[PDB]
C-alpha cells in the first residue's frame, strides 16, 4: 500500500523517443541497480518491462527525483496498473 511494499521487483517504463534499445536502457539503469533485463514490444515498440535484481534495486528507482535518458523524459512508473480500488473497512474486536 503505502510507500514501502515488497512483491513487486519490476518497473514500467514507456515514452522513450525512436533508437532506445533495450541494451541501452538496462545500462540506463544500471546507475541504481543491477538490471534483470527489458522486454520492449517488438512488434510496435512502445513500452518496456524493466526488470530488476533485488527488489532494492526497483525501489531504489522509485525513490528518485527526476528520471531522463539523455534530455528525453521518460514515464518510469512502479507497474501499477489495472489496479483495482474498494472501500475496505473493517474493525477488530475486544
Amino acid at each position: 500500500g503505502s510507500s514501502g511494499s515488497s512483491g513487486l521487483r519490476s518497473v514500467f517504463v514507456s515514452g522513450f523517443p525512436r533508437g532506445v534499445d533495450s541494451a541501452q536502457l538496462s545500462e540506463y539503469f544500471l546507475a541504481f541497480g543491477p538490471v534483470a533485463s527489458v522486454v520492449m514490444d517488438k512488434d510496435k515498440g512502445v513500452f518496456a518491462i524493466v526488470e530488476m535484481g533485488d527488489v532494492g534495486a526497483r525501489e531504489a528507482v522509485l525513490s528518485q527525483s527526476q528520471h531522463s535518458l539523455g534530455g528525453h523524459r521518460l514515464r518510469v512508473r512502479p507497474r501499477e496498473q489495472k489496479e483495482f480500488q474498494s472501500p475496505a473497512s473493517k474493525s477488530p474486536k475486544g
